[PDB]
């Protein structure tokens, strides 16, 4: 009884004592790190006040009070604590997944469902891009892993597809060996690859031909700018019209 | 038999002593720090409850009445509490993470999935921002925390694009030249940086040329403003036309 | 054995006795209170039944039988009617949090994820609003933490952004003076914020300015009403065009 | 030994026998309340093998076979069926605290989150309601509660909003003055109230001007209706025009 | 210690047997009913090996293993299955709810959110609708309840709602004397209730009037298609002109 | 004491062998059915981990060591890859439901949630279809029964709408002549369900008659083209007006 | 009692020092596999944590210490990580399934919910494709699974679909005999298939022939192309005209 008693309150001692050793050592490490005195000083004293009630309910426990009250008050809290913290426990798993196994690391150009900048940093719960007009977003990992993951720096070429309309009464040869003769002339057009020149849409008020290039990923853009320039030159000296929109208008007077 | 019955008023007297005692210590701390009578109070009091209440349950117990049912669903309303708590809980823990981990912070100007506007502050549960047209806006942590967070005080220099049509009669390269000598000429866009003008897209009635400029941030929006001002004024005296929506109507009598 | 059956009894009949009294000291509270033949027959029913269903379950374990099956079915009972009432309590919940913290009280004008009125009342778990043109909405308190809280009556001064459009061949300059003038003249618009007047956009078939001015909220939705009517006006009499939809049609006889 | 084996099969003698006893007193209360075959003869079945299985388990737990396998299993199936039930047991639950609660009685028209109609009855699980046009819903109280709640029938004046587009030379004060007389003679229109009218927006092909108006809720449909008549007429008579859709077309022949 | 290893060989077998028993009897029950080849032999299978697994469970535990872990994994899969499962548990209660509850029966034309039918069959999981247009849609339960139920077999009278729009100089009067002519002679449409004829549109190119007016379900559909025949010819016989859209055009040369 | 150290040994021997042959069992099992060395060896695996793990907490348990701690971690991990599970077993269940259950069977045409093609197979997880222009695709059971389920294939007769529009001034009587007669002719129509034709609306250059008619599945896509030239052919003939978009345009010469 | 202290030491020790042990050999395995610094002594701190933690409940439990309170708090907890856990648990699941399974393998071109492209790999996680135009992109297994999985390199047949819209006073007969004589003689369509040509659509300001024709997977693009060019020539020679927009102006002098 005596060592019972005596356990019960040397157990409510090394309790208190260790649990304001756990508070100052959770202060320690915030400060080492990043310390912030709300969010130092609330998480350090939840630590120590979990601990405490820890130990009463040890003791109790031990007198012979059925703790099973507290045991499940404790249980559901606990639960509770998970619950909203499964958005944030989520989302750094997702980093870990993310940065062991990964496709995108900073530096490289990538698409994250849309949002597609360079990424700037992979952190811990959430990953940091500059997108291509300068704004700086932050995207949360969950999120990046339930999205398609398309990374630009991977790839070395990639194919532009243009789309020219002309006039309906337009040489549909001619059409084609201008434009063939334009991506043919064009260096930075790889050469073994698809090289398509096709009437492709029997427009509204025009005709269009597609038209489809591969080319070095650099390249591109301005491959896909130079030869529309290009298109737009030949297509007017050649007489090829760009038509505006058609309407044929029926008159009835009245 | 003695002993249980005994035991179990014994803890009943302990349980009541020691809840009058804690909230006693309860109000001692309250008085001591900033006490208010209502929370001081209601808070010593809610303790005082708990306690024996606990006691209570655990004198049942002694006396040898398994008390499992109430447990169990003490247990589950519990949970319940701890449901329905959750998204506030939720909203909170956002905002711890939200404050140590934080890349807007106050005075920064940001896009919180929508609204968009001049942080005030975040605080403990919601963020406060100043929309730019001036409505003060409160979002609750958890949501900006799932949404991106696109911040535009991060980055010191941004890109402005315009995009110019003009009469497909035009001279592409006059064109070009006057744009490029509108940009060129703008000492607030960074030279050494981007600066494309280019045939961009051949237009419904329109043959429209693309500028990308890089500025800083503040003075992006006069770049684009006083840019635009003077490609207006330019084209106007060069002669080129930014053309009104065009229209070939065929003609037939009946 | 005897005295295993004897307590069994023994607690049936506490168990019955005690279930008919907190029934009738519930009924007491029930009608002191606000009474409902429904709400405190069915409320001490349900209590008097949970009271006995316990009792019988304690009888049957204190003789030696397992209820742990009727204990785990009477949890996930509980924890279904937890689930069920979730939604409620999370209303309630949010009003709390929303009296004791709120930004929103009664008088104020707000939008609340949309639906945008008068705050009438905000209550133990609704908010009640009138809406500009009359209605009355009763907004669920847990819908109204979730959504943005946008207080219209928190900020005092907000801006106002005209745009008009006048016609290409407009002289930008002139524009730009009578504008300035307008917004100069105009007493309720604060003369020591933001006074923007700007050619802004390169339209369709017009060449659109846009005009910022800020104003106390009272005031603001006059000045714009006022300060359009008298572009209106001086717009017409300095001979600016306010250009209604272009078209050039090119004529084709068949 | 003996007296264990005995009490099992004692026990499952009294399972058997209390299974048929409370599965024919749930068909008691099926067939006094509302008796369906398949519900009554179904529900007192899953009741009466609930009761057999879980004697089964005693019986094995006398003997000395732990049922911990076949606890933890019913409990897990236990906690399913409480999720399932969750959207109903919401929806029961929504219907409590409506109808003591209730904003919205039989009798009054309501908007329902879109849905608005006629209030027919509020009842325990669904409200139902008689659409304008006499369609008859049905609506999940659940739904309802989550949703907002407008009640027309509550206040008891609104607001009309005219907007008229003019012809853009007509005079703006001619406008205003006639507007203006139409509103103040038209006795149902509180004139205590607001009553404005104004030039509003700078239409497309239109000028138009706003007209706010307040009525109570019966009169208003018929003030929208009849000012608007008389605003046709007078302005007919009065020379404004209403205008069809404007468009400057430019010739070029080719 | 053979008392414990015989009770252990006789659970097994017991086990086994009874296993056996079940299988047979959820077979028969499953051929009785509406037998499935796979469902019949894959549940009474499933239901066979949690039964052998449960006891293998209880003999290793009787023998003197502590069984925890595999009690607690075979719990955690448990929870998982109530988890997968619950979407279509929840169907299952819907239908419950739905059938002893419900509002709509077969026979019964309804729109069920959207998708609307005549209800052939309300079952267990899922209702069972031909559309209009003679296809067969399966609703699933549990969507049914949580959105709204609006029955038209239910109520018998209900609305059309006509909108004739007629040229702007077109009388007033004429135009809602003749509908008022039209409604007034049609037998079909109820006279005791609402019969509006009202100037309700100032139309873009036309003047629209709304002529709401009550009729039997049945009639319902004819009587609009007989009343806008008879609006049509009236209106062409009265010279009232129902207008084609409308445009003026400001021609400039150049 | 011995008899523990000694039974906690035998266990864990016991443990590793049938470990070692439950393991090869699976792989017995996985290479008769369907092998893949990276499923069978790391299934096998994962079943002989369990099974080991689950024994050294079954030694130190009856050692007296409480593996508590051990039990829950396990549980919890359990917890996780059922969760993992629980999307394909969610999968499953449907499938389950399916069968037994279904509504649509390999053959018939549906439509699931978009996506609509002919059923070539409802297997064990995914119902399997091939779409009207050939694609193969492969629906998860779940989602199909989540979403609405719409067959065409059921109902043995459906139902065509024409809407064929003529001009304003065409005989009302003579457009519905010649389509009743036309649908009268055409065989393919079942004369004894419905069969309307109607001046159906009020059009915008148009003046349309809906004409709805049954007809048996199979016949049914070729009764509408049918029909449909039939209209065409019958309607040029008798010289009634298909309209082109009409358009009154007022001239105003500046 | 001595024997219950000296044990509890006893176990304390045996605790740490294996779980050094396990820790080492934890480092052992990764070092021979494949070690990485954070990963391998993360990993084995965890499981000697754990260990540990798990000897000081056993410790304290031979103490007499009651550890319930940490482990329904490490229970809780385990179920939080277990839920966080989940999506990319849920990704690892699904790329088993989708590696034992896979109806989609490397080289097949697929759809997999949108992004269609050439699979260049399924592994562990996530699935790489590249897409048509040459971007890479991976999709996570999970979404893939989610999601329709419609295979291309599957089947081998599909079918292209022509729409032909010619004028109105085109002659029904020619335009099919026209197409069909194009399908007719183009070898690569498949004529034992389905070869549809027929009057489908009464058009705006066309009249529309729509065309089905199967070909294999190959020769579709190029079929579908080479059949339109054809269409195009063989209808500008037989003097079908592909009209633009029509259009009937009333003219109206004011």
């Amino acid at each position: 009884y005596a060592v019972n008693i005596v356990a019960a309150l040397a157990i409510i001692i090394v309790g208190l004592i260790i649990a304001r050793m756990i508070s100052n050592a959770v202060n320690r490490l915030m400060i080492s790190r990043k310390i912030d005195a709300t969010v130092a000083d609330f998480l350090s004293a939840l630590v120590r006040y979990g601990i405490i009630a820890f130990t009463l309910i040890a003791a109790l426990g031990r007198v012979g009070v059925q703790t099973a009250s507290v045991i499940a008050v404790l249980g559901a809290a606990g639960l509770a604590v998970g619950l909203a913290l499964q958005g944030s426990l989520s989302n750094l798993a997702a980093g870990v997944l993310l940065v062991m196994f990964r496709p995108f690391r900073a530096g490289e150009y990538v698409d994250l469902g849309g949002v597609a900048g360079t990424v700037l940093s992979v952190q811990i719960f959430s990953t940091t891009m500059r997108t291509a007009d300068g704004k700086i977003i932050v995207i949360p990992n969950g999120k990046i892993i339930a999205g398609n993951i398309i990374n630009f720096s991977r790839e070395p070429v990639r194919r532009n597809e243009f789309i020219i309309g002309v006039a309906y009464d337009s040489d549909i040869d001619q059409v084609k060996q201008i434009l063939t003769n334009i991506i043919q002339s064009e260096d930075r057009i790889l050469k073994d690859r698809e090289m398509t020149v096709r009437l492709n849409e029997l427009g509204a008020s025009s005709i269009n031909f597609v038209v489809r290039v591969w080319s070095n990923s650099g390249d591109l853009q301005n491959v896909y700018w130079d030869v529309l320039e290009r298109i737009k030159r030949e297509f007017d000296a050649a007489g090829i019209s760009f038509p505006y929109p058609q309407m044929d208008v029926n008159f009835k007077r009245v």
